[PDB]
């Protein structure tokens, strides 16, 4: 029993981590087989991230003007060349720690562990989500860019996120493994904000689900809702739309504790009108959003990974 | 800037896990040098254990009796003694992944991080504290016993915890690495019960900080407070006594900050007699006591480990 944010293991991840350094920046890189990978914002000095031309900055560099350490240990460049918004380096010898790995691209809704690193050596690992906004709400400090988020499932390393820049809000944005931007955010310096975020419901719905199986029970009732009802409800305070297969994916979590979706959604609804009157759910005092029903359904019954 | 609950890297650790198996009990050891360490309650089968005689259930144990497994490579055991409630079982093997390492015991408000191990493999990871009552509020299943928790120092691992047990209301007991229970618990079955529990004050300030920091202003005010007015309505709350050490240990806190640690005091003071009044702070609107000073400044400033 009990349920945390918690991150997948991160060692496969930590040995992937580099330091590049071009001139006087220096940030993360991720060194799989030959290819040391970085965001292309490592060749900009503070003037050049106004209105940077990449493609000329990147023509006038050397390979010898990128630096790669690995630990104590000189990675040499053999070759560059840049894609969308991240360079790939491709140095003369390959990580001989590489995962079985896949570059994947995330929706809006499902999280991910973030291994923050600084200077090439991992600080600290946590759980994220991508929020609706294609933002995350992450800790980043000045260095942080180059960062990864990532999946595991059994020994294989799914990467979905590369770290850039925080927004004026605090929150952040960050790029794929192939260098595109989740969401509507470019890698130089503009007036870029967040634009509105919604709560992710089916989440909320597996959180509940979560607790139920932990034993909070406070919030069940004898009502239940109808789909169309419920989604009244959550576009009033501001929940994204549930969905049939919202409903599907819940299933297994319904079956498990013998409470049907529709009447979660009813105690959902009651939870939004009522607020929760004093008490917690997990720990929390407020509906939490960040867990997926994958998350829950690992969590509460046990998945490893080799 | 943001604040997460962070977890150590978690590499050093998972090359340590290892599945030690005794009779049809299946749970995780900790393989440093040519020593597993594990729950002495490998030993003991259903029956076994109600009122176990350990030393009686030893004697009857052979070296080959004990099967450990290191991923898909059986390590031969060929010496095992009992310490305290922990086993040692010495193998033919040195880990050549043992990390540079302490056994530590903490106190409780310190946090640590869980590497969370099924079957000698590697499930998640999660930040914990010690809580005063000398339970942690983990996320464990059946079959995590053994599992360890641990801080990192550049370098170094410190070791403070083995999992044991859960105990009836959810929340988890087990041994530092010498095998002595962390609180009032034995690894056999009784009634045992965590007992009251209070909340960590001094780690509520440190994260009322990490909030100033990260740009939450809207619970300062002008009052200051006397470290005994504020300490009489800490006990009214169930928060324990603030000393004149917490004060020194947030003074660098204080001073990035610029506000009193007196003039926080004032805010928890009127935070705790009125509520936060349909507000959050860093996104949680309970006030969260398992983030230590260390932890705010480790995070709001940027270490790394190595
Ligand atoms: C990612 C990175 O290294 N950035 C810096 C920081 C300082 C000098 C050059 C580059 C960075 C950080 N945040 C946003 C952007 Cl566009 C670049
Ligand atoms: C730690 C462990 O392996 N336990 C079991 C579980 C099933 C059979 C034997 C031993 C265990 C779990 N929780 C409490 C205690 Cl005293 C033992």
């Amino acid at each position: 029993s009990g349920f945390r944010k918690m991150a997948f293991p991160s060692g496969k991840v930590e040995g992937c981590m580099v330091q590049v350094t071009c001139g006087t920046t220096t940030l993360n890189g991720l060194w799989l087989d030959d290819v040391v990978y970085c965001p292309r914002h490592v060749i900009c000095t503070s003037e050049d991230m106004l209105n940077p031309n990449y493609e000329d900055l990147l023509i006038r560099k050397s390979n010898h003007n990128f630096l790669v350490q690995a630990g104590n240990v000189q990675l040499r460049v053999i070759g560059h060349s840049m894609q969308n918004c991240v360079l790939k380096l491709k140095v003369d010898t390959a990580n001989p720690k590489t995962p079985k790995y896949k570059f994947v691209r995330i929706q809006p809704g499902q999280t991910f562990s973030v291994l923050a690193c600084y200077n090439g050596s991992p600080s600290g690992v946590y759980q994220c989500a991508m929020r609706p906004n294609f933002t995350i709400k992450g800790s980043f400090l000045n260095g942080s860019c180059g960062s990864v988020g990532f999946n595991i499932d059994y020994d294989c390393v799914s990467f979905c996120y590369m770290h850039h820049m925080e927004l004026p809000t605090g929150v952040h944005a960050g790029t794929d493994l192939e260098g595109n931007f989740y969401g509507p955010f470019v890698d130089r310096q503009t007036a870029q904000a967040a634009g509105t975020d919604t709560t992710i419901t089916v989440n909320v719905l597996a959180w509940l689900y979560a607790a139920v199986i932990n034993g909070d029970r406070w919030f069940l009732n004898r009502f239940t809702t109808t789909l169309n009802d419920f989604n009244l409800v959550a576009m009033k305070y501001n929940y994204e739309p549930l969905t049939q297969d919202h409903v599907d994916i819940l299933g297994p979590l319904s079956a498990q504790t013998g409470i049907a979706v529709l009447d979660m959604c009813a105690s959902l609804k009651e939870l939004l009108q009522n607020g929760m009157n004093g008490r917690t759910i997990l720990g929390s005092a407020l509906l939490e959003d960040e867990f997926t029903p994958f998350d829950v359904v690992r969590q509460c019954s046990g998945v490893t990974f080799q």
